[PDB]
């Protein structure tokens, strides 16, 4: 199970300064807004250059994320449910990284080890370098991107006075450029801040994101916030002018637009479990796979033997097939305080009350949520004969399950559950 790439070298741990701070702008504060086409040509130029290492680095990095993503994604089903979910590992993953780059002795044994890695107490090369994960975890976004568009904006919002130090932000430039540190009151309403939060994301992403704060906290000083959007416009697939139904509930239906194309996908059907599995190519490494329960009334059953299990032995490589896929055009917009899946699992001091964060700033913050929220976008993207008498079509018109997956990092990126798509 080596992590080896992962650790800190002896050359870098055989390596003081007294660490400068800085006070973020206010909230407020007239921003450019963010261009994502910049953001995708540095991650290309990001895997371009990447040498043997970087990917066996990427590899065991995607590892860890899956088996997180998989943890947190058994928290995110129990908590609720009408919509769905969506969860991004990776994006889940570099959240953590950050906060384990911003603690101390205490936490960051703990973070450590919450994020899979073994510590020896003692010794200095059992430690993680965030540095490392954070570069390695932008070798796996860039292999996910090279038409396919993944911007993830962190917006780290600060109570007015605390500083926050220089080193610290810093470091986390791999997990993004578009990193925003934003003065505001977290104390005087949260209601108040949090149209505050969402006005300065909307104004700078141009991405609405429907987030509804599950209550909030008014002794935070420091909110961290992950913001993930995702589009896919996948190839062979087009629009179908006119609406078309959508099965949600045994009494209840709705019509919303579908996407379909013909090619030769992989497609299979296990029969231990009762469900069957739709492989697409959105490019020439990823894939979204789509899965399907022989019915609808044991969903729930399907995706906790499917997600919830690190394995990802149920996905196959059988031959491809002249199939005629339809599904539903994708909105989905997910949002999840991470704190509450910690406490889910019985780790609410983590990042809670006596977290020990004092690399992020002049004083030890007190975290108030740590919230990730993805805009997931399936469209048409701009093969044999149409009417090929060989051609079975998969339409999926009632609640399946998703999951985009990279093959050279092995990062699963995306995974969720649909149950209504509007």
């Amino acid at each position: 199970h080596p992590f080896h790439l992962l650790y800190y070298s002896k050359s870098t741990c055989a390596q003081t300064l007294p660490e400068p701070t800085f006070e973020p702008v206010p909230i407020q504060a007239k921003t450019s807004p963010v261009d994502e086409k910049t953001l995708r040509d540095k991650l290309v130029l990001a895997t371009e250059k990447l040498e043997a290492e970087d990917r066996q680095r990427a590899a065991q990095v995607a590892m860890i994320a899956n088996f997180v993503g998989f943890r947190m994604y058994k928290m995110l089903s129990e908590a609720r449910v009408a919509s769905g979910a969506v969860l991004s590992p990776p994006a889940l993953f570099g959240t953590l990284v950050s906060f384990y780059l911003g603690s101390l002795d205490p936490t960051a044994s703990q973070l450590q080890v919450l994020l899979g890695v073994p510590v020896k107490e003692g010794d200095c090369t059992s430690r993680l370098d965030g540095h490392k994960v954070l570069t390695a975890l932008q070798a796996v976004q860039g292999l996910l991107v090279t038409p396919l568009l993944q911007s993830t904006v962190v917006g780290l919002f600060t109570a007015p006075g605390l500083r926050l130090k220089q080193p610290f932000v810093e470091s986390l430039g791999p997990f993004t450029p578009a990193i925003f540190p934003r003065s505001l009151d977290l104390s005087t309403d949260p209601v108040l801040a949090a149209q505050k939060i969402n006005r300065f994301v909307q104004a700078v992403t141009g991405w609405k994101m429907n987030l509804p704060l599950e209550g909030v906290s008014t002794d935070s000083t420091l909110f961290f916030n992950t913001y993930v959007h995702f589009q896919g416009k996948m190839r062979g697939f087009s629009q179908l002018t006119g609406l078309h139904e959508f099965w949600v509930d045994n009494s209840t239906s709705v019509s919303v637009p579908m996407l379909s194309g013909t090619g030769n996908f992989q497609h299979w059907s296990d029969a231990q479990n009762n469900f069957s599995v739709t492989r697409v190519p959105l490019g020439e490494s990823v894939t979204l796979l789509l899965i399907q329960p022989q019915c609808a009334s044991d969903l729930d059953r399907v995706e906790v033997l499917v997600f919830q299990h690190d394995f990802l032995t149920w996905i196959k490589n059988p031959p491809p097939r002249a199939i005629r896929l339809t599904l539903p055009q994708l909105e989905i917009r997910g949002s999840y305080n991470l704190q509450d899946l910690l406490a889910q699992a019985k780790l609410s001091t983590l990042l809670g009350a006596e977290a020990n964060l004092g690399k992020m700033g002049d004083t030890n913050p007190r975290v108030g949520e740590v919230l990730n929220s993805i805009l997931l976008e399936l469209q048409a993207g701009e093969a044999q004969q149409p009417g090929s008498p060989e051609v079975l079509d998969v339409t999926l018109s009632s609640p399946f399950l998703f999951a985009i997956y990279e093959r050279d990092s092995g990062a699963l990126h995306f995974l969720g559950r649909v149950d209504n798509p509007q």
